[PDB]
């Protein structure tokens, strides 16, 4: 059994090998780079996303979310309070001033403790879920707005034609944005693209000891987990590392750059947050391999989790019986 160990795996692919997308991704699970439920891409030293990012300050937030938190320092979740649109110019300049600012440090493992310490006094401002792209449109290769789409993996496995579109998302981040633990929708792989300015560190749990996260999430959480058996899909809950490993939860954690790609896997639980102005664009995907995950993922039906209208086919598929139920909840 390749990397038994869980670990995550860091893949430097030629100029050649990042040709053809789908055959590398299953180039890495070979590897088993799946078991860890995140993988490190750093592209061939011939390739660009872009030509340059001198012309991005024009592009509108049209609703930057303030993420409020409460709890306890290891903890806490948190909700997102809307604020008034701003342009990416704006916000930059608010990331950088000195309210929102990087503070001091001396190194990741600094920053990352400051991190922990300190995220629930403060309320950073996230632009996400933006829909759009910052690929040249002449980038041909892991281009994530020209992936082969959800819908025809879906038709050419398993023969069925549904409607639906897939495409990217740009997320804009500063100090102590923070990303809640989840899988994706319908426990779909992502694909993670840091574009730009500063680190963002992921923490993950191997997707085959995913049911040890949620059993410590509904003790931490207990009103939470009364209130809908799928709660992590609301995408609320934070919890330490610290914590992981007082309760002995099988856990890693690695810093992204910007110019690197992050790959999650089916079922893949993460977690993590940015360390000053960033701008990533990240996208879902699927595979042979994940038609079985998509069978068997949770589903929140309480009405929170909430979601686009491309996920209705794939419940309606995939879960029939849970259709109805589900589909309440999004009505
Ligand atoms: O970058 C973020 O804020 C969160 N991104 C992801 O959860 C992802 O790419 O799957
Ligand atoms: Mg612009
Ligand atoms: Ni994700
Ligand atoms: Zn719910």
């Amino acid at each position: 059994a390749q990397n038994p160990n869980c670990n995550i795996m860091i893949f430097h692919p030629t100029k050649e090998e990042f040709n053809d997308f789908d055959k590398y991704i299953a180039y890495m699970e070979s590897q088993g780079a799946h078991r860890a439920g995140l993988a490190k891409i750093i592209p061939p030293k011939e390739w660009k996303a872009r030509e340059t990012y001198d012309n991005i300050s024009e592009i509108l937030i049209a609703t930057p979310l303030q993420q409020v938190a409460s709890g306890r320092a290891g903890v806490f979740t948190q909700y997102h309070k809307k604020k008034k649109a701003m342009t990416v110019g704006e916000y930059r300049h608010l990331a950088n001033s000195k309210k929102y600012q990087t503070p001091p440090h001396q190194n990741f493992e600094d920053l990352e403790r400051k991190y922990w310490k300190n995220r629930i006094y403060n309320s950073p401002i996230y632009g996400a879920d933006i829909s759009g792209s910052l690929f040249d449109e002449n980038t041909k290769q892991w281009n994530l707005g020209h992936l082969g789409t959800i819908q025809d993996l879906l038709e050419k496995e398993c023969g069925v034609v549904i409607e639906g579109v897939n495409t990217p998302y740009l997320y804009f981040g500063m100090w102590k944005t923070t990303f809640a633990w989840h899988t994706e929708d319908m426990d779909l792989y992502s694909i993670n693209y840091l574009h730009l300015g500063e680190p963002k560190t992921w923490y993950v749990v191997p997707p085959e000891h995913g049911q040890r996260l949620e059993r410590l999430a509904r003790e931490l959480f207990p009103g939470s987990s009364r209130g809908c058996g799928a709660f992590l899909r609301h995408k609320v809950a934070l919890i330490s590392p610290t914590v992981l490993k007082e309760n002995g939860i099988p856990f890693n954690r690695i810093t992204q750059e910007a110019g690197e790609f992050m790959v999650t896997f089916p079922y893949g639980y993460h977690a993590g947050f940015n360390h000053g102005f960033n701008c990533a664009e990240a996208i879902n995907f699927a595979t042979p391999r994940w038609i079985d995950y998509g069978k068997m993922a949770s589903q929140c039906s309480c009405g929170e989790a909430r979601v686009t209208f491309s996920m209705d086919a794939f419940v309606r598929i995939l879960q029939p019986e849970r259709y109805d139920l589900w589909k309440r909840g999004q009505d």
